[PDB]
């Protein structure tokens, strides 16, 4: 909401005068009301002012307090999730308010599935879920033809609380992607590929695996797309295991290990742990012992 | 610009009715004008509507045509750069119009530095530059206390067309960062660090190099920060060369080479070729022959 | 043959006089006959003289022409083999004189097996072989209780021209070794182990494989034993495969590859080539692709 | 000494009759005395018999008790050394007997130098040594023109108890080697090069180091030479350090390290330790930190 004050702050910082901003855009008096936060500001006007100051439209919006995912109701409900995770106590109270609201907006539905995500983790019983989901997804997706970041977010969520086959039908129509709509969007569409790929690999479903690999590679060709490098790495590690599952070939295995280790080296222990675990499982599956190096870390993480 | 039609498109797609959007926000009639793109829309109204649809405010703005860096005059001028790079022909004409406008805004200055960057690359003579920059930078930065993404952008540009010492003064006040203002912002501030660190390492300036490493590792601690993985890697390769230049230590050297290789593996040949080059040079400086692996690639893809 | 002349040569080199050699061993006159090569010399006398000069008994023997594997008839026939290898032309003529003499001495049988090794390699047909071997082996080994270097040598030969099962019975009673009888002896008894272990590994016969590994490790504890380092290395590489085949374990595979490379690094191309090849085959069998590094030499050696 | 019995044992083992051995060599009765160990046996006869049996001349001699380095006085005195090493108590008594006999034969000198080696290790004072060696070495080598294994043995010994400079002049004339005189000889000549190369590398004397490398690589061209693989490896490691000292180059460093590690992998911990230590010292000398892997091994080797 407080865009005007941020405009003032930036203007003064750069030693511009009000006239430098408002002239040919609005009257002096109107502009002062804008800058006082007493008049709301059109996207257009703000975009113009942004040009004049020279600082970036989205940075201004973010300094004006949209960086915080809080200034509206849905935002607050989303922040609520991480609280409820660390303190499952709070679940039932809030979940009872959210379960009915779930189909209000795609955002709400994504929040809902965040609840279910927690419920599965803490063994909490949510009978409603199993009754409703198939019908929910039907309602939400059956006559859909365009999809937005929020749908990919939803799908990552679904992947995390449902069998892959109950999700895959919903995924396939949203890919391939042909435009970036900002780094925020870019990241969302990637997250789905990365999780789906992991699952396909873990299930030894090499056809779906290949698909996800292509879809990701395909993103790289998009204009102004913004690839997550940690993702590029991890997906590359998966591509590496894929070539090993397809051709049990030793360099691919070595490469996979090497990438796992590189996450450790650059301090991304989160990822290191998961990949160490995956690798051990996938090796077990293929009747195979990973390097002592990694079963080392494995047994100590757990 | 066309936010209203995007609202509509998304509305219908989700099978919301107009009332679902506008009620308790504006009159039915006024909404219809918004949706028709005939009435402008306040940030606050749009934010509200975004909540209603369930799709993210920024995504909507970007579908509405802000993802293109072209809907305003400064944007177009920015696009012009890559054109003029690939066909230096066009330089003179445009640069004549831009050199004068360079202090109009930070954006214009950054654009101006892009032209200089090109001129350097194509040996084009730009006498104005050497006369003006010290003065320009003084104008721009002498009485400055808060800095925005665009300043970091400018700083990366400067690093790339001026000696380090001529820029370091300008950099140091902008760090440490203490807040993210979006992934756009977050990338800009990292890019400076990366480019500066690379130069500090390449100059064997280990004090500055450490500073940049620290400023990068600090970013990690910022809330909602969004670290570039490719940078994380590259920086890390630099950290590795750093421990090697301080302690002439073999593991460090091997890790550096390993990282070089990983970029190769993941298809980042741009980066792979730069790092191979660096490593070669740093090695030569320390009277040292890099693995045959790396000098092989160097000769069939750099020499 | 010419030991006396070597004694003179060494004696004068060291500025001893004849008396310094012969005194308390034989008369002046007799010694001069020995030194002229007109009287033969007892092992005991030569040993004593060896002590007085200070140069080593075997060195003197070897300088007197025992280094050359030629000064006797069997020696010559052994040398003959490598000639007949490089020009199979000469086979039939010689092989016709040898095949009948093959049970004259263990030496002769070893030479005969050399011919068969050649015949196998150049596809020459030797029907006599298949008819006689089982009988031959029976004749040679049925009532044997001690074994000599030559037997080991024979066994290596056998391993190289027969299936393992037809040989293993003959091998088993020759191990464990408990005495060294010189470096010549020591080498022979190791060669058998190495070949046998290679075969076992190749056949995935892990029980016999481990037996051979143990027999080799046992040699190491023998007093004055003389272990061949190239063997130690190669056997170690095979131990490393063994652990891999028993436990599909990656460090073992990498070590094995590492050893292969070490042979290349030190210029032992012969060995490098065969190990590259083996590893390739072993990898094939376990549905596995060796590092690209080694599949390069496998193609370009061929 | 007991050759006759060995001949009998072998004869009977192979089911030869006396006549098969003695015919055209000696009378039946004579042969019986030979086989009884009542008549001594000429090298030439023994060689002939060796042919007839089909087992190797040297093996037989070794089975007859020459494998033990004990059946003569000098032999015993050499065995004494390892005893006196593990219990320096015994030193003074024995050394008093040996110090005066040291110039009796090269063998005795070699033994004598083994005493000095011990003395040096246990800080025992041997003033005689420093008085006499220069003159001793002058006495032994001033007028020499050919050299035998024992001289190389002596030179290894001297390298180990004297400064390099005081020994080099003595080494140079003995190389390059042009003939193998058996595996025993072959090893002795290699040992000197190894040790000398080590010292040259450790003193950073790259000219001598290169000389020794060349001398060793020359041996490999010798006909019937028998190269020690462990030495081949270690000298290769040294070559590898040599390239690194000459042109501070990373792949050579890497390779040296690798070799060090191979020794460990094949269980040769004696050598592993020495090479780890050397590498650490050379590294320190060049202002350089070896891999943490190897300084972990230096940390506890103290």
């Amino acid at each position: 909401f407080k865009i005007g004050s941020v405009l003032k702050q930036i203007r003064q910082e750069l030693n511009y005068h009000q006239i430098d901003l408002y002239s040919g855009i609005m009257s002096k008096s109107v502009y002062i009301k804008v800058e006082a936060d007493s008049r709301p500001i059109s996207v257009e006007e703000l975009s113009k002012f942004s040009e004049r100051l020279g600082v970036n439209f989205f940075e201004i919006l973010n300094r004006a307090g949209m960086n915080t995912k809080s200034v509206n109701e849905t935002g607050k409900e989303k922040l609520l999730i991480s609280k409820i995770f660390t303190n499952p106590d709070l679940f039932d109270k809030n979940f009872q308010r959210i379960e009915p609201k779930r189909l209000t907006s795609l955002q709400y539905f994504s929040i809902y599935l965040g609840y279910i995500s927690i419920a599965h983790h803490y063994n909490i019983e949510v009978p409603t879920f199993n009754k409703t989901i198939t019908s929910d997804l039907k309602h939400l997706y059956d006559k859909r033809t365009t999809f937005f970041g929020i749908d990919c977010e939803i799908v990552s969520n679904l992947l995390n609380v449902l069998p892959y086959e109950e999700v895959s039908s919903i995924i396939k129509p949203m890919y391939p992607i042909v435009d970036s709509f900002g780094k925020d969007y870019d990241l969302t569409i990637q997250t789905v590929l990365k999780n789906a790929l992991t699952i396909s690999i873990m299930n030894r479903n090499l056809k779906e695996a290949q698909y996800y690999i292509n879809q990701f590679e395909h993103l790289k060709t998009i204009k102004n797309i913004s690839i997550n490098g940690y993702y590029d790495l991890e997906i590359n590690y998966l591509k590496q295991i894929y070539q090993f599952l397809t051709d049990k070939n030793i360099d691919s295995y070595l490469n996979a290990v090497n990438i796992i280790n590189i996450f450790k080296i650059i301090g991304k222990e989160d990822i290191h742990r998961s990949l160490v675990e995956e690798l051990t499982k996938i090796s077990a599956k293929e009747k195979f012992t990973p390097p002592k190096e990694v079963t080392m870390y494995y047994e100590n993480y757990v």
